[PDB]
């Protein structure tokens, strides 16, 4: 069933649910339109040759989040610079959290999952998840 296929075709099928490639000069209206979601910046030079980090974790989190039904807007590649510059975050691959239609925080991905508990708690006081506690 299915096959490998290094990226490319997978982008279309993931686009079918939750993921959408967004932009900078029109991000304001997107955030305004939905009022609930995140913008994922393309992976800035993180060093370490080869070994592309899989963004599937974001898709994983998306469904594993029982708090609210937010949407994952992702930047293709060049878009990251404009988006990250717009609010001064471009430096490392991160996801900006837009709650209530406003930017409040961002997920950096420096401390695996542990920062999800601490950072999101500050962004969305509403109880999100119950496990791990790290």
């Amino acid at each position: 069933m299915a096959n490998d296929t290094p990226f490319s075709a997978l982008w279309q099928r993931l686009l079918t649910r939750g993921w959408q490639p967004v932009e900078a000069s029109t991000v304001d209206d997107w955030i305004k339109r939905v009022g609930d979601g995140v913008i994922l910046l393309s992976s800035d030079p993180r060093r370490t040759p080869e070994v592309s980090d899989n963004p599937v974790m974001i898709a994983e989190l998306l469904r594993e989040f029982p708090q609210f039904d937010w949407q994952v807007a992702v930047a293709d590649l060049e878009q990251s610079e404009a988006i990250g510059d717009r609010f001064n975050v471009r430096r490392f691959p991160a996801t900006l959290v837009f709650t209530d239609g406003k930017l409040r925080g961002a997920l950096s991905g420096i401390h695996p999952w542990a920062e999800l508990l601490t950072l999101m708690r500050s962004i969305v006081d509403t109880p999100a998840a119950q496990e791990t506690v790290q």
